[PDB]
């Protein structure tokens, strides 16, 4: 029979369907099953404490008033324009900072109704979500980004969100991040919000992200080591080259301070000490100590042969003493940060 | 009885409800009780003199025309789509610079009507509010951010806003700020605006924010101290190392000036002197005075044995004199800024 | 009598009111009186040549078709939703670059009708206005920001805008600007635009803004003076310290050039010479002249006792000659810029 | 007779006017005459290769179905709200990157109909247009900004755009640009676009913009000359001041390289050589050649009286030889760029 | 016959056309042929990993319900306003990050219907598409930008997208890019997406972009070579000029490190080694090795005639040894990157 007649006969004023009334107005709560498909992930900014995602959201629920038997087809697709005339849950995101739909040629929405009365709703969304980040162990850090799906207006007596038993979260093939590696273990947990207005359903997903070290090695760790070796070079210069040694020391100190200031150019102003901060502090301490060493040598050398051998012995000892202690510092630093890094992500 | 019939029987042309007429058209003023829930706080920028907040706003008032007795349920939830057909107050924010609603899957709005005729309206909002800031005592400062809720069109004869006796403001659990600590004492006060058009109701809330010092210590205070000690190092060098001493002095002076210029990179161009400015001025004075000291020593030393001991005595005195006076300056500086910092926030 | 009946009886198809027809279709022009209230002012950017304001706009005119006598109340407030059904003038801003309304909970609009037929319309607006700026005397400058209100579609035969005799412009209490001081004298003048389409009404307001000097003194003027004194220090060094003196001269010259380049970091690329540019040019000239002086001294000293006293006399003269001429330059510079600064703002 | 009746009698379902049908459905093409008024011009960015303009657009065409004779007035203004009910051309801009209307209090639109059936439509628009720029002769360049007006849906059989015989383009009085001078000769030409869908009408206007040199002289050309003179200063220093001369050479070379890198901070990454690039290359060559000269002198001087006079003669020749060749370079550079600059703008 | 009657007689409730039903509701799938015209291309940003394009999109399909025979004209243009009343495919872009229509004076849309029932739909779009980029061989790289057109709601049984046999992609004449060259070979391929909801049609186009080297040569490669030659200059200085040689070495090392840090100012933080990174590493190694060479020479020279000739021989060998090895490095570097660059783009 004519397709157009069936639509309004089922969902029209003649039938009496009301899109403002729940499938069971007084009865067991509506159970909504959800799954998400992630199409792109990125734009993770530490400064603005947020990340941007683009996902497909699928919702499933049963509406007994939409049960159709006469029509032959088991499953019926529909037009996006008729979404306004069916009841839909009022899902919202708690950590939502920015949100928009897509209207490129039509509304990017899908609806499907089955014989039993089950409804499948799929929509395309772009959301910028907020993510609290801990900046300790900043180079060697593992972050967790959450996404919370909640009901704004319906209490647990009316609406109950649940996760799909198989494949709640899948990621698009070939998705990669420049600075992070997305782990394949996704955490599903139950959250419930309590307010002065009542109890509301909530569901959450946690994603584990591991920072990549290559950029930080090429950028920060290696030039600091080069400056330390450059300061070490001064021990092999003649003690009579006072302007040369002083200029080398001053240049190394100023360069170290500038690099230390610039190492936090793209981070939020936190109030604790990071590992990169410890590293720059130790390197600045080494360069300053080398300059103070030459200062002491120059002070000792002008005290007039006993003073000549005493000043020379300091240079000879420091030529084989400064690299060994720095090697010990590197062993103690790099080991314990893989012990703690290996600590369970949870 | 059928749910759909009750809605239009109560709020329809048949009933005669008009959403453009107040609950008591000629009578005592409408009393509206409000409470806010803060879901996220952040984005406090000194340059643009504003901060961004995301809040839930709850309004309560009594409408005698909505009193329902026949229906069994004590409390009735509704659909967000029917908000257009009820009377709502015209609340606006005085310090509102930017505002938007949320439409992620539906309107993020709630409405509830009680048997007596009381209405509860809840809406989700994102607002960028303006906050005048005083930048004196800039590192050790306590700010106050206000939010004013006002009626645009109704005078005190018609509309009166009030605060809830219990729990007007609550904050979401676990909310933290990178650079600030939100105090738990919230100030509620009465504001009334007077214009040439009449008298209007207003309510205000004040939040106290304390800046965190860790970032400023790691960033500004410690490198300046390092430069001061670096300039102090020059007193232990031989007086005959004129190029070395002059280069050290010049490098320290230029570095100090660059750091002083860069200490105000992210602040509005105010016209008064801050504490950080006093600190950089004192450190620049110390480095310049050290350079002038060596200048005087070099001038004295070429005046040809009396001139030799006289020039040496200056170096020996300055080696134990410069750190003591700087220690006294640190004692006087750091104490009085905790005395004044302890001054009552109000 | 019932409130709802009066509204549509007065402004309905039964009455015959047409919102597309002027109050007097063929007759004397409509006279509109306007006043503005300024709620916030700021965001003055020299680069983008514009400033942002947030104002309340009040319009008053007489509509004989809205005269009501029967109803008892002298003055009737209304609902913002009914603005579409009354005639309103088509005011627009000539220097309008950006504009938006406010819809935080309702339309931020007010309407009031009186017994005689007078209408008061109040609306909240945010406008980014364009302001041509003259950058000569850049530190010591007084700017003028204009705002023009014009009719887009109605000629002088139909619409005539006028200013209110008392209190056209008032500013909110406690409004302050970080870098400017808003003067309390506001200029009201008559503007009329002439085009190929006809004659149109226009009204304008001029605001006087005075720049604050504290920021520029702390930032630019004092470090340049410090560099000049640092270059002056070289005159007291021994003439045999050639590397030290040359390094001091080069460092001062390079620092001066860098500061001169950085003094125009946040300004439009104008093609004339500003006062700050004259100041940096004079300081660069002083440092370069000092370096050329030492160059001449070094050239003279190697010409082999007559040459020894001749080279020494230059250093002794320059030690008491360079500060005096710089003091004379400061007297001539600072005086005449207060003479011209005192010139009437108009 | 009543004004309201005439409007719907002329343009209503009773009359039979259809706004989807052209004035002559089958017949000679519709001829549309256009003129533009420029109210503000600016925001010319080389990086984003675009500029922003704000214009008034006037369109004129004849509609025989709108001919009115009975009503007395020769010319009838209308309300902006009735624009939807008349046929309008589908003009679009080819180089349109961004576009928006203005709705400050009403739609900024005008419509006027004459007795013969002629229609005048005026609208206010803000458009960011794309402009391909040639960066050779970058300081001394003349650009051309185009604007193309085209029909999206109508072929030449239906719609034909033309320019007004008198005053197609006029500019608002007092309009000025910070970095450019707008020439008073405007080029009007005929463009026709050919696609696989048919032939479409197009009209274009070309504006000539001349860059101002004052900013570039104060910023780039003069500090480079100062660095060249600073390098020249080294020729008058004693040949025994090896650290001083080497430090001067190195500082000049590094400063020149930094200025050369910074001279292209605000330009697109083009792949050809500009005039500023030639200038910096020549100045870097001069400083490097001076350093190589002192290197050769120092190498020659240690070859042990014949070697003493030979090394001294190089310094004496270079003291009067380096400025003369640089003067010749300035004569050859500055002349030919005014010869080519004088080349006809077309 | 009257034009207005034909439109609603064909597409009206009287006819029974339903825009929610496919041309063949139960039957062979609808075949849609598409072609795109590119009007502007640009805004390729490595950081935000995306590019902006402005295209014309043409869709063709057959609708048997729109077959018209009586009317004389073979082809009928229409009005953009009637697009809502015809069935249109639900095309969407997979890599769509931002999208907007154009409404400058009317909707920039075209529709045309033929006698047989074929429909042509043309629309103007602006889309910011995402493009994964490989940054190895960063200066000498060839990128590929994709665009995927997919159906959101219809499975392969209903909708099938295909490419036009002649001229699927054409580019506007004279289109050029500042940093890239668009290749004239466009790749057309078949993509099919598989999800848990079904099978969906997809089509893709690949564009090949070649980076231009001129900017990188003028900017990075040549100053690094200048610094290397500047470090080479030190071999011709006297071994007794210890402050001069040490200062030259330190300045070259610090400049090299700063340039290496600044070479990645506008790139995403990738974790692999690029060619520019190899180049800067080799140049830093050369400057550091030169400084270590002078350090060894200075250490050897103070070991007290055998030590004099031994230290001199190192300088003489290094004066003809450092350029030859650097030339060999340039030959090996530049050749193999043209071998690999010549590798087929696919
Ligand atoms: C939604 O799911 C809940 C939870 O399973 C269902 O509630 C249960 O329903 C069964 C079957 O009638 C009862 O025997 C249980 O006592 C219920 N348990 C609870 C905790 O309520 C509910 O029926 C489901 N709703 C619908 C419409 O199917
Ligand atoms: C809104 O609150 C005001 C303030 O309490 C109420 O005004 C008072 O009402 C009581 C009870 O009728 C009177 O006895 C007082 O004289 C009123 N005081 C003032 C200052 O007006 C008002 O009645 C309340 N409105 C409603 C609708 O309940
Ligand atoms: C608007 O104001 C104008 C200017 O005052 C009025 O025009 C005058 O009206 C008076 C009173 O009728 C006449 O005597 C004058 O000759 C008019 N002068 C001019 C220059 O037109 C006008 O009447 C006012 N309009 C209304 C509706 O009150
Ligand atoms: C639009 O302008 C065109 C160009 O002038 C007109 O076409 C001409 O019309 C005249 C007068 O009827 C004819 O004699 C010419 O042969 C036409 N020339 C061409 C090239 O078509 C056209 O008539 C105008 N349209 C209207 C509606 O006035
Ligand atoms: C759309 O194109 C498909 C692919 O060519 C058509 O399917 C074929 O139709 C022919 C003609 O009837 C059949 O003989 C083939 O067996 C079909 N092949 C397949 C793989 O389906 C289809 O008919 C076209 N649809 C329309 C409406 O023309
Ligand atoms: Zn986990
Ligand atoms: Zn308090
Ligand atoms: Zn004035
Ligand atoms: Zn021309
Ligand atoms: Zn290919």
């Amino acid at each position: 029979m004519s397709p157009s007649d069936f639509l309004d006969k089922l969902m029209g004023r003649t039938s009496g369907y009301d899109a403002r009334i729940r499938p069971n107005f007084k009865g067991p709560p509506v159970n909504v099953t959800c799954n998400i498909f992630i199409n792109s992930f990125g734009s993770i900014a530490e400064t603005t404490m947020d990340y941007r995602v683009n996902i497909f959201l699928r919702q499933k629920w049963n509406d007994p008033r939409l049960a159709y038997s006469e029509y032959p087809d088991d499953s019926l697709d529909l037009d996006p324009s008729m979404l306004d005339s069916i009841w839909k849950p009022d899902l919202f995101f708690a950590n939502e900072k920015g949100a928009n739909f897509h209207e490129v040629t039509t509304d990017n929405k899908l609806l499907r109704i089955f014989k039993n009365g089950n409804v499948l709703y799929s929509i395309r969304l772009t959301l910028t979500l907020s993510c609290p980040m801990d900046l300790k162990n900043f180079p060697m850090d593992v972050q967790t980004c959450i996404m919370q799906l909640e009901s704004f207006g319906y209490t647990m007596n009316d609406l109950i969100f649940e996760w799909q038993d198989e494949a709640p979260v899948q990621v698009a093939e070939g998705l990669t991040l420049p600075q992070f590696l997305l782990k394949e273990e996704k955490d599903l947990r139950y959250c419930t919000k309590h307010y002065n207005t009542g109890k509301f359903t909530c569901i959450e997903v946690r994603f584990h992200l591991e920072r990549q070290m290559g950029y930080y090695l090429i950028q920060m760790y290696i030039p600091s080591l080069l400056i330390v070796i450059l300061s070490w070079v001064s021990f092999w210069i003649n003690m009579d080259a006072a302007p040369a040694r002083v200029a080398l020391g001053i240049t190394t100190v100023l360069t170290m301070t500038t690099q230390s200031s610039g190492s936090r150019a793209s981070l939020p102003k936190v109030s604790y000490v990071k590992a990169i901060d410890i590293w720059m502090a130790v390197c600045l301490l080494f360069v300053f100590s080398a300059l103070l060493e030459y200062a002491a040598v120059n002070f000792v050398s002008r005290q007039h042969k006993v003073f000549i051998d005493r000043a020379k012995k300091i240079d000879t000892i420091s030529r084989a003493c400064f690299p060994l202690a720095f090697l010990i510092f590197n062993i103690f630093y790099w080991v314990i940060y893989k012990i703690l890094r290996h600590e369970d992500i949870h």
